[PDB]
C-alpha cells in the first residue's frame, strides 16, 4: 500500500486535484442572470484587490482611475503591477495562474492576444470551461434581495442552473436597519418605526418569503470587529427575535463573516475596507444559547484564527470555513490549515474562493489546493510513521469531506 | 568535530532522545496513590481532548456519551475518529504513537488486541515501562488538597516514590474563595467572613501546613484571560497578603497558567474550557514589584506567546515553560520554540506534557522532542556557518538544560 | 533565461548580495561626530540585547554589572553566553557573524586576539571596512537635539559625510513635553505654560530651525502601545497643531515606531523596555485625515504586523518598514516579509538595522538578506511556474526597490 512519503505525496495530490470542489461562498452568478456575472482578463485585472495595489504605485489619481474605462484601468494595472515591477503579489500571481490555465501564455505578456481569447466566447461557454478547469462542481452564490438589479431576476422567476446555489445576504437588514426599514414597508412588509410584535412578525415574513423564493443553503452577513451579542440594537434584536427563530424552523445555517471594518478609505470603493480583531464572546454566546441553530463562521483577523479553532472544539453547531480575504494568502492559509487540522482533524471546511470574477476560480483553487495538499501529506505521513496504514480510498474520502461533503452535510 | 549539518543533525537528535526528561507539570500520580493514576488504551481514547473532537462528528448526544461505559465511549471514539475518518489530528496521532511505542501495531487497528496488552499488567509495571520508553526521569504532579480523594492519601501519610514530585494546586483557594473559605474553617483554619489580619494568618497557616506536608517544587494556579494584579478581590488580596510572602519565605516559585476561560460549554465537562488573550500588566507588575519571588509562567493564547518571551528578557525571576494545551500542536510548538530560542537562547523550558493518562508521556515527549531537535539543528547550524565550533558535549549540556536542569535550577 | 529554481536562486542571491543597501534607521553617527559612534568587539558584546540575555543566567547583580568596566562586562557576557552555553540566540549569533565577516575566526574563541584587531584601527577606517563588508551605501542616523552632547556638534556646524543622513528624533518633545517645555524656552523658544497660539508658533519655529539645521530625511518618534490620535494631550495637540503642518509644508515624512512600553525594568537601562499591541485607529485616522502628509511606520508587536500590512493596502501615504527590535528574529522576519510581499508586492521596505554599534551592520544585513532572498526565490518561482518570465534585470530592479529605491522615492 502506501508506505513511503513519495508514494503518499502522489496519492494525496491526485486525490486533491481530482476531487470535485464545492465552493461554498462566492460572488458569482448563474450565467442566466446576465451581466452581474463577471469574467474577462479585464475583469480580473480590475478586481478590487489589484486596484488597492496599483494605487500604492501609480501617479494616476483615484478620481482619474475611476474616470477611465474598464480596458483603460486594466492597461494601467498591467503596466504598473506586471511590467514596472514583477507580479509577485498573490493577487497578481493569481492573474497569471488564470491565464496559463485557460491555455494562454504569460511568457509573452501579450495583453491584446489574451483579450482576443475571451472576445470570442459566451458567458455559458466560459462558465463550462472555467468550472471544468478549476474542477468545481458546485458554486454557492451571494444573493442580495436589497440590490435592485439582482432582485429583478428573482421576482421575474429566474432560477439558477443546478450548478449554482443561492445564499441569502442580509447585511442591509442587520447592519443598516434604519435605512432598510423604509424599503421593507415599501415592499409590503409593514414594519413600524418602533420595534414591536408587529415589526418582528413582518421581518420574519420578509425572511420566510425570500427563503421560499431562493431556497438558500444558508443566510449570511458580514460583521465589524465590534460585533457583540446579545446587544440592544437593531442587529441584536433582529438576530434574536427574527433571524434565529426562522433559521431554526427552516433548519438553515447562519453564516457570519466577522472582522471587516467598512469603508476606512471611501474613495477606493470596494478596495477601501479594513480589518480588526473581534471578541469571541458574541459567537460563543450564540453557539451555547442556541444549540438548535447551526453556524458557519469565518473571520478576517489573523489574530482570531487560533481561538476560532478552539471554539470549534467546544461546539459542534459551529462549522468554520475558509481563509477569508486578507487571510487568503499562502503564509496565512498554511498556518490556518495546519492549526485547524491539528485541533479539528477533518471536521472543518478548508477553503472557499470568494470569486468575484469567474476565472478566479482557477487560481483561487489552484493556489489553495497545493497548500492544502502539502498539509495533508505531512499529517498522513505523521501517522504513517506511527505505524498506521492509510489506503488511497481513505485519502479520497477525507479529501471529499474537506472539499465538499462537510459543507453539504452541515447545511443538511 | 561537527562541521556538517548531517553530522550535527545526528549528534543533536541523539542528545535529545537520550536526555532524561523532567516533566515539570502533569496530571499523573505516584502509582502508590492508586486509582487516580490513569493508564489504559481506553483512558487514552477517552482523554477530554478526543471527547471534544468526537462530538464534532458523532450523532450520539453528549448525555448518552456520558451515560456510556468507559469501554463503550472508547469504542465510539475509535470508530468515529479513527475508522470513519483518518486519525490526522494531533490528539489522535498521539494515541497511535503511544500504541506503536508500547510495541503494539496500529497497522492492524485491532482494539481488542491492544486492550489485552494492558489487562495483564499492574500500575507499577506500566509506570516503569512508560517512564522508560518516554525516557522521563522525573514527573511533577498536580496535587490539589481540595479534592477529597487526593487529600486522604496525604493525610494518611502516603508519600510518592522518588520519581514523582508534588506541586500545590491552589485554584479553589484563589479563584473560588467565597466557597472555599467554608471548607478552610471546616478544617480548622479560622478565617473570618471579612478579610482581616486573622483571616490572612490562617490562610498563610493553611499554605504552610501543606507546603510542609507536600514539600512541593512550586505552588500553582490556572487563571482566566481577565487576570489582573493588583486587584481588589479575594484572589488579589490572597496573592498579595498570603501567597507571595509565604512563597518568598520558603523560596518556592509561583506557577501561573494564564488564559483559560472555564466552562464555556458545561455539558462537555473537562472538554468545555475555552481560551482568551490576557493582558501582560499583572505578570509584569508581579515580576517587577516582587523581585525576591520566583515565577513560572505558561500562557494559553497564541497571541500572548511573543510578548511573554519579551517579558522573560526583562526579568530573570520569570521562567517560562511549555506549549500549553491548545498551544500543544506542531504548528504552534514550532513557532513558539523558535521565538523563544531566538530571544532567550537556552534560558527557558521548552515543554511539559500535562499528561492525564500515563501512556501519553510517550507521544507527548516523542512529538515535541522531534520538533525541538529540528529547532536546535537550525540554531546550531547557524552559528556553525558563522565559523563557531560546537562540541557534542556542549550539545548534551544545552539539551540537559532545556529538558531538565533549567527547571531544577530555577526551583532551587 | 531563468526557467529553473536553481538558476533563479542563484540570480536572486547575487542580486541581493550585490545590491547596495540604504539603512533607513540606525543609531550610528558619521565618524566625524566622534565618541557617540560605537564600534568594538566589546561594544558588540555589551549591546543592551546581550545585557538582557546575560542577566537571565549570571549570578552577578545588575548593580555590579553596571559597576564593571566595559571590558569586564564584555568578559562576563562572553563567558556566560558563549562559553557556559552555546551562543544560539539571534543576538549572539550576530556577534559571531560579525567576527567572521571582519576576517576573525570564531572557531578559536580567542577574545584577546579579536580585540587586537580593533585596537589598531581608527573610526574612519572601521567605518569604511564595515560599510564595505555589509555593502551599505547609505546610513540614516537618529539625531536627537535634546541630547546635550549630540546638540553640541550640530550647533558647532559639524556636518556628516555624504554617507550619513540625519533624522530628527522628537520623543522628548512629544512624550515628555511637561519637562521639555522648560528646555525650549531655555533655548529661546518662548512657549508659555498653557497651549495657545504663542506656544504653537514657537514649537513650529523649533521644528523648522532644526529641519533647516539637519536637513533630515524624516522626523520620528517612538510611541507606546496606548498611542491614540486624535487625543487631548500634549502629544496629540503638538502633532495636530505643529508637527503635521510643518511636515506637510516641508514635505518631510513622519516616522512612527509604535509599540514600545518604556522602562518596565528600570535597573536594566536600555535593556528594560517591553512591548505591547497597539490599536490601529490612530494610524488609520492620521493616514485618512492627512492625505498630504507622508508616514513611515514600523510596529513592535507581533500581533500588529498583519493588520499593518492591510492598512498599507488602504493608504499610499503609508510606507511600512523593517522588522523592528523584538521582531528582528528569523522566525518573525520570515512571516512578516512573506505577509508583506503577498499583499503589497514590492511596495514596502523589508528591513532596517537599528544598529547601535557599527559592526552590527554586518550581521544585521547578512542575517536579513538571506531570509529576504529565500522569500524572493519563492515568489519569483511561483510566477515562473505560472509561465511568466523574469529577467535578471527585473530581479535587480525589484531588489533595488526593496533595499534602497522605495525609501528615497518615498522621502521624495
Ligand atoms: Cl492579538
Ligand atoms: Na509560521
Ligand atoms: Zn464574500
Ligand atoms: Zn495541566
Ligand atoms: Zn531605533
Amino acid at each position: 500500500s502506501i508506505n513511503s512519503r513519495e508514494v503518499l505525496a502522489e496519492k494525496v495530490k491526485n486525490a486533491v486535484n481530482n476531487q470535485p470542489v464545492t465552493d461554498m461562498h462566492t460572488h458569482l452568478f448563474s450565467p442566466n442572470f446576465g451581466e452581474i456575472l463577471l469574467w474577462d482578463i479585464d475583469e480580473l485585472l480590475t478586481y478590487h484587490y489589484l486596484v488597492a495595489e496599483v494605487m500604492r504605485w501609480t501617479d494616476v489619481s483615484i478620481e482619474a482611475f475611476w474616470a477611465m474605462s474598464k480596458r483603460e484601468q486594466a492597461d494601467l494595472i498591467w503596466e504598473e503591477l506586471f511590467i514596472k515591477r514583477s507580479p509577485v503579489s498573490e493577487a497578481c500571481r493569481g492573474v497569471l495562474t488564470c491565464l496559463q490555465g485557460l491555455g494562454l501564455d504569460p511568457a509573452t505578456r501579450d495583453l491584446q492576444v489574451y483579450r482576443e481569447y475571451f472576445a470570442k466566447k459566451t458567458s455559458e461557454e466560459q462558465v463550462d470551461t472555467v468550472l471544468q478547469l478549476a474542477n468545481v462542481s458546485d458554486v454557492v452564490m451571494t444573493n442580495d434581495p436589497f440590490d435592485d438589479n439582482e432582485r429583478i431576476s428573482w421576482l421575474e422567476g429566474k432560477q439558477p442552473d443546478s450548478r449554482f446555489h443561492a445564499a441569502l445576504r442580509l447585511d442591509p437588514l442587520l447592519n443598516e436597519y434604519e435605512q432598510t426599514k423604509h424599503r421593507l414597508r415599501d415592499w409590503g412588509y409593514k414594519v413600524n418605526d418602533e420595534w414591536n410584535e408587529g415589526s418582528i412578525q413582518e421581518v420574519k415574513r420578509f425572511l420566510t418569503d425570500w427563503i421560499e423564493r431562493m431556497d438558500p443553503v444558508y443566510m449570511a452577513v458580514s460583521l465589524p470587529p465590534t460585533f457583540s451579542f446579545p446587544e440592544e440594537s437593531n442587529r441584536g434584536r433582529i438576530i434574536r427575535d427574527c433571524l434565529l427563530p426562522v433559521a431554526e424552523k427552516h433548519n438553515i445555517p447562519f453564516a457570519m463573516m466577522i472582522g471587516v471594518k467598512k469603508r476606512v478609505h471611501p474613495a477606493l470603493g470596494d478596495a477601501g475596507d479594513f480589518v480588526g480583531k473581534a471578541s469571541m464572546d458574541g459567537v460563543e454566546h450564540l453557539l451555547r444559547e442556541y444549540p438548535n441553530n447551526k453556524f458557519l463562521v469565518t473571520m478576517l483577523s489573523r489574530e482570531n484564527q487560533h481561538e476560532l479553532v478552539v471554539l470549534a472544539r467546544k461546539f459542534s453547531n459551529l462549522m468554520i470555513f475558509g481563509c477569508w480575504w486578507f487571510m487568503n494568502n499562502p503564509e496565512i492559509i498554511n498556518e490556518m490549515t495546519r492549526m485547524r487540522m491539528e485541533m479539528l482533524g477533518t471536521s472543518f471546511i478548508p477553503q472557499h474562493s470568494d470569486a468575484r470574477v469567474l476565472e478566479q476560480l482557477i487560481y483561487k483553487w489552484h493556489h489553495s489546493k497545493s497548500i492544502i495538499a502539502e498539509v495533508l501529506i505531512d499529517k498522513y505521513d505523521d501517522i504513517l510513521q506511527a505505524g498506521w496504514e492509510v489506503t488511497e480510498e481513505e485519502i479520497k474520502r477525507d479529501v471529499a469531506d474537506l472539499f465538499s461533503r462537510n459543507f453539504w452535510r452541515f447545511v443538511g
